[PDB]
């Protein structure tokens, strides 16, 4: 039972099909039209069913050419509403019919961001763009939102006839709208079935440049050469995900830059993965998230989670898989380097939440619980370092790879719990189950706090972070001097990030410190984000008043969650910028992604 959902499950009824016809009205800021369900009946004698809402306007549902009754039910918070429809005539099992239900989206829906166009880079024209991971699909169309159900689609969307719609499917063609030659039609197909989660649109003033047999970057304009570049190792990305994984079975693999507002650093929307411009570091070092949103082409949109509770296998195999293709373009001590940063994120986390808090554990029980407001490192990391432990247990990462492509292969296209997870683990590891009998099943998968076991790392590439980082915590004033622009000769950017990781840990430094490492190492003059966000915290943390308006420039110019919420977060603790803090979060507040605005305001105690 998906605890997160209101709709009918998947054992009384299944959507098998999805046609929306729609078109985006900026002057109103909503989505208008249909939405056409094929649904497959699961039971005998089937009169009625229940899909998600939010925030929806439903004007009226069809059946077999006639009106039907239908009924709203009372709002459940960010559940939204649960829609009940009264079949015409009772359904027997597997028979299939046709729902058309039209309706039209709120200003408000929590699955889109309206920008205008003073928003965008251009300037010149408005910009929408979805996301509907967990469950905001609801606050887009009728759906039985639970990655338990896997639907194909097709959808014709008009828009103006200026602007560029696409969606993650293969894009079939566009003509002018025949009711209204100031806009056009763009059409698409999804055959592959897939979530509703993955469900995604964008309407824009976007072009495209190829950068790879199967692959176009999408951007405005004044972003698409800077992308071209930066992700220009994404074939061959592609290539080592297919031989871990097996065969692509999407089709195209597009990219798409969103504009700074993007809450995440990317999204695995099949057939065009979502990023955010906060990647644009000049020199690709920020492309393990290309890594990532490719690897969720077998992880996550063909081996899918059946609830959100058990999101971790989503994550953590795509994080395995990720720091898998990594390793095999620049090092098996890159991985383990990886590896370990994630394994300090993890204990950044549980740090964060309290070591017995439930949202530590791996598989959490979201009932009553926001999936938004739940999301955090532990899924992606705790899942890794079971993953890594299990590696290093079973013999080995040839060993263990050999596991996870008969996995995706057994799995494709179902929705799967941690259970049948385990289960096929045991199958496939049949002449291990001694050694596999070995594991704290119990602690690994439901307890709080850091996992019972750290796995082995190879310390080669952190070992000069951790040098660095200690001798600036133990350093005394008489030390400062000793600290040169020549400490930094043989660190990556990827060392420098760990280095600023390392020592953010044991922050507030003595504010002489920080002065002294701007002095020397001159890291405001770094743009690399990851590096920035670092820094920038450390600043803060350390109480350096110089670095407020950097700190607020960041947390406002870019919506990246990862970003934006620790350093408001931290802006809000310093009590030199906390009123600043407040009211810039206030002043932006309805210009922001409405996710992003509801949890900086959570965050900041507002509103
Ligand atoms: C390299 C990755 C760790 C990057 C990470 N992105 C992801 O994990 C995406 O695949 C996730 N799909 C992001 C997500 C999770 C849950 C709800 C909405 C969106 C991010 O930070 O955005
Ligand atoms: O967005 C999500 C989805 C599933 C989850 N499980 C735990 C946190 C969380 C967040
Ligand atoms: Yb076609
Ligand atoms: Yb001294
Ligand atoms: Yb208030
Ligand atoms: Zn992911």
């Amino acid at each position: 039972v998906d605890t997160c959902s209101l709709a009918s499950p998947a054992s009384v009824c299944r959507t098998k099909h999805l046609h929306l016809r729609c078109s985006v009205d900026f002057t109103r800021r909503t989505l208008t039209g249909t939405a056409a369900l094929t649904v497959q009946s699961q039971e005998d004698n089937l009169r009625s069913l229940v899909l998600d809402t939010k925030d929806l306007t439903i004007e009226k549902v069809v059946i077999n050419g006639q009106e039907v009754k239908y009924a709203l039910g009372e709002r459940q918070s960010y559940k939204g509403s649960p829609m009940e429809i009264s079949l015409p005539i009772a359904l027997s099992k597997n028979q299939e019919i046709v729902i058309e239900i039209s309706f039209e989206t709120s200003p408000k829906s929590s699955a889109l961001q309206w920008l205008t166009p003073e928003q965008t880079s251009g300037k010149e024209h408005p910009y929408l763009f979805s996301q509907c991971q967990a469950i905001h699909c609801r606050a887009i169309l009728p759906c039985q939102d639970t990655p338990s159900v896997k639907l194909t689609y097709t959808a014709e969307v008009s828009v103006p006839k200026e602007l560029v719609a696409l969606m993650s499917a293969i894009r079939d063609g566009e003509t002018p709208d025949p009711e209204d030659p100031s806009r056009k039609i763009y059409k698409f197909i999804q055959k592959v079935p897939i979530p509703c989660y993955l469900i995604a649109l964008v309407v824009g003033a976007l072009e495209s440049r190829q950068i790879g047999p199967r692959t176009l970057v999408w951007s405005e304009k004044e972003q698409v050469e800077k992308s071209a570049y930066e992700f220009s190792e994404t074939e061959s990305m592609l290539k080592i995900a297919e031989d871990l994984g097996g065969p692509y079975v999407w089709g195209q693999y597009d990219l798409l830059v969103l504009p700074p507002s993007f809450p995440y650093g990317g999204m695995e929307n099949p057939c065009l993965t979502f990023v955010t411009p906060t990647l644009l570091a000049g020199d690709k070092s920020l492309s393990n998230v290309i890594a990532h949103e490719i690897s969720h082409s077998w992880t996550g949109n063909l081996v899918t989670n059946k609830t959100w509770d058990h999101f971790w296998l989503n994550e953590g195999h795509t994080v395995y898989l990720e720091r898998h293709i990594c390793g095999r373009l620049f090092g098996e001590k890159f991985r383990h380097f990886n590896a370990l940063g994630g394994w300090g994120e993890l204990q950044n986390s549980v740090k964060t939440f309290g070591e017995t808090h439930p949202f530590t554990k791996l598989v959490v029980d979201l009932t009553d619980i926001d999936p938004d407001v739940a999301y955090s490192s532990v899924p992606y990391e705790k899942g890794f370092a079971l993953l890594f432990y299990l590696e290093q247990l079973l013999g080995g990462p040839e060993i263990f790879l050999g596991f996870l492509k008969a996995y995706v292969e057994k799995f494709s296209y179902k929705s799967i719990t941690t259970d049948d997870w385990k289960d096929f683990l045991y199958s496939y590891f049949k002449d291990k189950v001694d050694v596999l009998n070995q594991v704290d099943w119990n602690a690994w998968l439901y307890s709080p706090g850091l996992p019972p076991i750290k796995p082995n790392y190879d310390m080669t590439l952190t070992n000069a972070c951790i040098a660095l980082s200690q001798r600036w915590i133990t350093a005394k004033e008489d030390d400062l001097n000793s600290f040169n622009a020549t400490d930094l000769k043989d660190l990556s950017s990827h060392q420098l990030n760990e280095f600023l990781a390392q020592t953010l840990q044991r922050a507030p430094l003595p504010l002489g410190h920080i002065k002294r490492m701007q002095e020397v190492y001159n890291f405001n003059a770094i743009n690399n984000s990851e590096i920035r966000f670092r820094w920038l915290r450390l600043c803060i943390q350390s109480k350096w008043e110089d670095a407020i308006p950097l700190a607020l420039k960041m947390a406002t110019e870019q919506g990246r969650m990862k970003f934006t919420r620790p350093l408001f977060k931290d802006l809000a603790a310093f009590d030199k910028s906390h009123d600043q803090a407040v009211r810039t979060y206030q002043e932006h507040k309805a210009s922001m992604h409405p996710v992003t605005a509801m949890l900086v305001g959570k965050d900041l105690k507002v509103d």
